């Protein structure tokens, strides 16, 4: 849940990591 799974942005958020995830995750 905690840090980052595919790229070195490693914080203590979970849930700024979910929507840094949901970045992880829509480009336009
Ligand atoms: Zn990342």
């Amino acid at each position: 849940k905690y840090a980052c799974p595919e790229c070195p942005k490693r914080f203590l958020r979970s849930d700024h990591l979910s929507k840094h995830i949901k970045t992880h995750x829509n480009k336009k």
